[PDB]
């Protein structure tokens, strides 16, 4: 039927626990689909190498297909999506999808999710909107998308800025696109990288130990993202250790444990004074993604901050 | 006749200044209560700690028959943790209401004044008793267990994001339609009156390619318990998993919670808690699971007994 | 095996689009001894008073013959029927409503698992004395506060003001809330001998609203009118005037709100006592209609109706 | 150096007042524009403000005349100023905003603002709301984003913005597609812009109009009476918008009346009483068969705005559906 060619890159996850494609015979109505297995892991075990493989795969295979769907565990899909959002140079739709219920359960969500991810990958209007996550009839941008609930099939939301489009009857009404620079408009280029800078996450809370921050420091980590309290604030011991790290060759990004809203400049922390960077709307795991990539370009906290204001 | 209400002041943006100052800026408190202020500490709640926790519980318990209710003025950033600590440790049967402010007192449309007003309204309402320790923010009565910050700056940030609020405040009156089922205050076995420290519990975060070095550092330091902020339904990165499995075998209490802001970390999912001796946190977020785990550790070190605690409180 | 006896009363809805509903979910036999009866077979957009009277009477009459009930229903008005049953069911055992947002033949159709979970809830001894319930997307919701939030989302049903009662995981429920308002055997509404309910209609407010709907309901002698008001139950001027007239010439007038969350309060911009109006509080216009209809079976007096709206 | 900002005042609770800081009771549109401006002396740090009283009412009484007046004044005064703020009641702000979104041709920012607490209330929300509205109207980045609503530190597009709560200061949300930007320390980080066509990309021109087509709204629910629909039909309404159940469905009696109406000279639009999500084509109602139009994400009161303006161009239900799909 003059249909597009869509490539599925499989990484594992609950959606996949070749016969994945076969369980959605209706895919034949909308695309000529071909699958490849890149890895087969639970996304709780997602890592830098898988990321690099995947960006490299998409970038080199871009001209052989019309669109990509990546099948992926839900738990870290939001990280993978932002990492691809920043490192993919291919102009064609790249769509991640997962399932909250196993494939063998009652009212399993994966089949229709897969169908809708292919719809989205096949839609010429999906191009130039960056890397996308399609979950529960909704097209979500790679940067803002996050999990909101541990088990709900509707868990994926773009909690700060909203979704891009809703899918009804195999058609999308797009009403938004992300303003922040993505894909071809980023300076990030991992084509020749076999590793990424080391970036770890420390949590803040009443009476918080400095021992985690200390441990990352002791190991020579290139960057530390703080999951701060409220508007990216730090427990006094963690503050002291990160203040030292920032002046001793470690990039420090203030983010927040709070699920929505920006960690802003000009609030209780003098970031200029400490050599810190404020993560804006990027949650701790998102901020790690961008901090890693920023570190491949620069160690300068003021250039890092600018990166955090543009990507 | 108006109620005697005691404000225990701890600092926070609501104060940023002594407690006398706070009370005198909201003269309308004179129409609903006889307010007395005591300064307990004066800190940003980012610097909240176990010694202040223990001070507050002890104070409230000791001065319970001196007053008709308590309001605790507090920073927002960690209010949700103090409220839960107090919810499990206070034995006083009179209302205990925590408040703060998302905007500085000097700010245009500062939220602090009406927030404090409504906190006193709540503390003064007889209907407020026996509902546990409460947080009052943005015209809403929230329970200390479920209440959490939802946004970094929004005045409406405080929400009980899994089971909802208790009541809404309009024209100085509350319409309560909910009370928390989990055991609280005088129905808990937790008693901190003779404690001068709490057991040591830290929180580690999970994410892609997560370092095991945070968890190992806590283990090396002999931490009594570790709370994991897992991915999805409390899952762990493979390295972190290995580290905590080993720790649990030698007697560290390990609690699986989630970085995901709503919903339960369940038993009977991808992790065989029984096999590993882990505890599942239910709807308790990592900071809240810490509060409960520290208290559970004052009663037992047995993970099945800690799990029953996590199922009842 | 020693399983509870659970009755499915079928009313139609996309979940059906009884005997073959039950057969579609074999896993039911693991949790309940299930039997179905067809009550009606309609899309819930055509839900009506006569079906509500039939359901209430049936549950009340058949209460001793079963351990609990699941009511399969369309999604569009399930929130209405749920609150009607909440106020009229005298049976003490669980009554759980369930529907499906996706057609039964669609990919990832939600009906099978929803129904599984509705039987789980009906079977749970802990579900008793919580009022009539709606079970949708793994969540147990109370009949008073439950409403649609989205036109098509499988997660649409939420208790938007006070939250859910429990969450369902692996066939078990962790309940942490129960509705304070009075329900079921604690209400005085008794529909057992009623062949009809009082006429209550709903008018919508907006900029430049016409009084012509309100005037039509008054002209026809309606027993009450619910206003879907703007903001905190406010009324377009011409609508205000017509409802004021109606309030003093027999018609009970409830101010509710078009706005999806929050109470319509007393003591804002409208002096309800002066006009003889009743504030709906957290009841949305379709829910306020249900309560107003039932109030009007007990009293026409606006203070007593306000008291009912403060208690149920 | 500072921009020129015009405040066109309409009333609302933002200019309302009560008998005490602490009682909820208040009255709307007493206080004049000048009193609001003088309560925010910080305005002086960010704009040269000029205020004009257009009307002084509760937005509950907003109407087609006030809309027409506002649109004509903004289009007429566009070169006199760097941007406009319209102070307005909250209850129908979402309607005026979308009306203006479709009819204003001026290509400078037009920002609407209210308050959920009156000026006399403890922790009154108006003054900071006003300040942030002016910051929004002053920001060169706010241009070419349509008409805006600024409430609780958030910039919202006129089309999607709506009230979600009867009393919460945080009530205004863009419930389907989200906000455009958040305001912190007098600055906006814009991340979105509405895709649907607005202002100078719409064919709607009300400059010569003194009245708009008559369009009413009927609610759906169990046992719905057909009497409200019939009343609108007997008066010769130009259009009727149904606030449907679920995905724009209609109670059988209402369906029967509106079926007649669509083929007997009345435009009918299916919307939904459900607060978020689209009323779609290709669900349970064959719109083509019945001559109906589906509202998409437009709620009943927003769908009335677009239908009224659509009726100024066309009576053809196919053309009206094309309009609901573009604007
Ligand atoms: N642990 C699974 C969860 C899921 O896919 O639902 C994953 O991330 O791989
Ligand atoms: N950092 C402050 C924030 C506030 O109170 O708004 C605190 O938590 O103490
Ligand atoms: N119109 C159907 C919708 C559904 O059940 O999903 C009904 O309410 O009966
Ligand atoms: N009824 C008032 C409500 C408010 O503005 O808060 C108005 O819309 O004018």
């Amino acid at each position: 039927h003059h249909l597009p060619n869509i490539t599925i890159l499989a990484t594992g996850g609950t959606i996949a626990g070749e016969n994945l494609v076969n369980a959605v015979p209706q895919l034949k109505d909308i695309a000529n689909v071909k699958g490849e297995q890149v890895v087969n892991i639970g996304s709780q075990d997602m890592n830098d190498n898988v990321w690099l493989t995947l960006a490299k795969k998409i970038n080199t295979d871009c001209d052989k297909t019309d669109g990509f769907v990546i099948t992926h565990g839900t738990d870290t899909m939001e990280e993978t999506a932002y990492f691809l959002d920043l490192t993919v140079k291919c102009d064609k739709p790249v769509v991640m999808v997962g399932a909250m219920r196993p494939s063998t359960s009652m009212s399993a969500d994966g089949p229709f999710n897969l169908y809708n991810a292919v719809v989205t990958a096949a839609d010429k209007a999906s191009a130039n909107r960056g890397v996308l996550v399609v979950m529960n009839d909704t097209v979500l941008d790679g940067r803002d998308v996050t999990m909101t609930n541990t088990t709900d099939v509707a868990t994926f939301k773009s909690v700060n800025y909203g979704p891009l489009g809703y899918i009804h009857n195999g058609k999308i009404d797009y009403q938004r696109t992300p303003a922040r620079k993505h894909t071809s408009d980023t300076p990030f280029d991992v084509s020749k990288l076999n590793e990424l800078p080391k970036v770890g996450i420390v949590y803040n809370y009443a009476n918080a130990s400095d021992l985690p921050a200390k441990a990352l420091v002791d190991a020579g980590y290139d960057g530390i993202v703080s999951a701060g309290v409220g508007n990216g604030n730090l427990y006094k011991s963690v503050f002291d250790t990160l203040a030292t790290a920032a002046k001793t060759g470690t990039a420090v990004v203030r983010s927040s444990r709070v699920p929505t809203g920006a960690t802003t400049q000009d609030a209780e922390v003098d970031d200029a004074k400490y050599g810190f960077v404020a993560s804006g709307t990027l949650n701790p795991q998102k901020a790690r993604v961008l901090l890693q990539l920023a570190l491949t370009q620069t160690k300068d906290p003021q250039q890092i901050q600018q990166i955090f204001n543009q990507y």
